[PDB]
Formats: C-alpha cells, sequence, structure tokens
C-alpha cells in the first residue's frame, strides 16, 4: 500500500495529480548527496562534482529522502511526490558527510543549465554568502532554471546562502499546524514555505524515513513547480516562480512565512 505523506496532502498535491498533472516531461534536477536507486523512484540521469566518492548513489541519505518528497512514484507502495512523474536527476554536490563545497554547488549549477533542467532543488545552504555561488545561482537562472533552496536550519532571522539571492527561491519549513518550525531560518528573501516536520519519504535501503528540515520544505515547492511546468510548457523559471507565490495560502507574517504555503491545487487550476 501507498501511502501518502501529511505534508503531499496539506499542498495538496493530489488535486493536481487529478487534472492530471505530475510533472511528466519536467526534469528536475536535486543537487545534494546523490539518490539512491530504490523502488520508489525513478532516476533517470545525473552527474558528480564529488572528488573521491562514487558517481552514482547516496551514502547519506538526504539527497534520497529529498527526491522522494519531488517524486517518489504513484504506485502501490512507499510515498507520493509532489510531482511523481517528474524526471529526477540526481547532481550528486554534498558527500556523503552531508557536506559540500561552494565549488561543487557551483559545478552542479553550471551542469544543471546546461542540461536542460526546469528546476533545481537545492536543499543545502550557509548562513554566509559567496561570490561564486551567487554567480552560479545566476548562471542557472540565466540558462532557464529555476532554482529553489532551503532557508537553512537556524532557526534564526535572516535565511542562508545561496536561498538569499535574489535569482533563488528560498523555502522555510512549517510544522504540521502551518506554523513557523523552530528550525526554520527566516527574514528578509523569504519566497515561500511548505511543511518541513515528520516528513517521511524515501530513503538507501529500499526504506523511508521521517526527516525535519529546511531541506524537506524545498522539495515539496520544487515538486510544485513541476506541476506548473507541466501546465504551462512555455512559461519561464521566473512565471512560474511567481505563480507558486501569488496561489499560495497566506499566512500573514511575510518575515516568517514568505508568501505563504505552496498550494499545488490552486497553483494547478
Ligand atoms: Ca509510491
Ligand atoms: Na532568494
Amino acid at each position: 500500500a501507498q501511502s501518502v505523506p501529511w505534508g503531499i496532502s496539506r499542498v495538496q498535491a493530489p488535486a493536481a495529480h487529478n487534472r492530471g498533472l505530475t510533472g511528466s516531461g519536467v526534469k528536475v534536477a536535486v543537487l545534494d548527496t546523490g539518490i539512491s536507486t530504490h523502488p520508489d523512484l525513478n532516476i533517470r540521469g545525473g552527474a558528480s562534482f564529488v572528488p573521491g566518492e562514487p558517481s552514482t548513489q547516496d551514502g547519506n541519505g538526504h539527497g534520497t529522502h529529498v527526491a522522494g518528497t519531488i517524486a517518489a512514484l504513484n504506485n502501490s507502495i512507499g510515498v507520493l511526490g509532489v510531482a511523481p512523474s517528474a524526471e529526477l536527476y540526481a547532481v550528486k554536490v554534498l558527500g556523503a558527510s552531508g557536506s559540500g563545497s561552494v565549488s561543487s554547488i557551483a559545478q552542479g549549477l553550471e551542469w544543471a543549465g546546461n542540461n536542460g533542467m526546469h528546476v533545481a532543488n537545492l536543499s543545502l545552504g550557509s548562513p554566509s554568502p559567496s561570490a561564486t555561488l551567487e554567480q552560479a545561482v545566476n548562471s542557472a537562472t540565466s540558462r532557464g532554471v529555476l532554482v529553489v533552496a532551503a532557508s537553512g536550519n537556524s532557526g534564526a532571522g535572516s535565511i542562508s546562502y545561496p536561498a538569499r539571492y535574489a535569482n533563488a527561491m528560498a523555502v522555510g519549513a512549517t510544522d504540521q499546524n502551518n506554523n513557523r518550525a523552530s528550525f526554520s531560518q527566516y527574514g528578509a528573501g523569504l519566497d515561500i514555505v511548505a511543511p518541513g516536520v515528520n516528513v517521511q519519504s524515501t530513503y538507501p535501503g529500499s526504506t523511508y524515513a521521517s526527516l525535519n528540515g529546511t531541506s524537506m520544505a524545498t522539495p515539496h515547492v520544487a515538486g510544485a513547480a513541476a506541476l506548473v511546468k507541466q501546465k504551462n510548457p512555455s512559461w519561464s523559471n521566473v512565471q512560474i516562480r511567481n505563480h507558486l507565490k501569488n496561489t499560495a495560502t497566506s499566512l500573514g507574517s511575510t518575515n516568517l512565512y514568505g508568501s505563504g504555503l505552496v498550494n499545488a491545487e490552486a497553483a494547478t487550476r
């Protein structure tokens, strides 16, 4: 039996699926620790920029979990992504320890724009800026990618980079009541929020696990973007981003929540 995680329901993804919108034909790059092969995932391809570790698969689990929130397959097992037909690409920019360099992340963003990705999910960040990172976000954006990135885990009232850059779409995390999660960074530059507490998804070893993080919020919006792209395949990154913000459920306090809670039903009418 397939379980629908509470966050997938809360963002109303199944309403999109019932309109025939599942992310089919939309290329989504997951810039993370890798993506493990898993019965409940379809990984179309990818690249690695982490020296000395295998170019495929995920020795941490983070990237596999994130991938499943975007695109766990719609079937009779496991979980269900926001965009279960999305074409997933595993772009390994963090090593098994879960950290990477500005270099590798930039190399991943270059790869994404050069390979025609429509959406790049970056469940990663740091509080401090980097011109190399900034230039890489701008690059992916220029080449047509919608860059979606986590606000960060510190709980404080500035958001992390690359999320904080204008051309990245910054995502914070809500809890099961839609209140800001205690670890969810907030402040100037936040675009939107999504579920990020007790988020069950795919994990290496053919299993499933629940995680807390802004890294778990992010893929809800990356998947919503894929839904909107399928419905409107000529729209730009910016048009998709703006539509997602405009159709979000306002939660007030934009310093905490940006434009509010991502709403896949409202985004795909
Ligand atoms: Ca499934
Ligand atoms: Na931003």
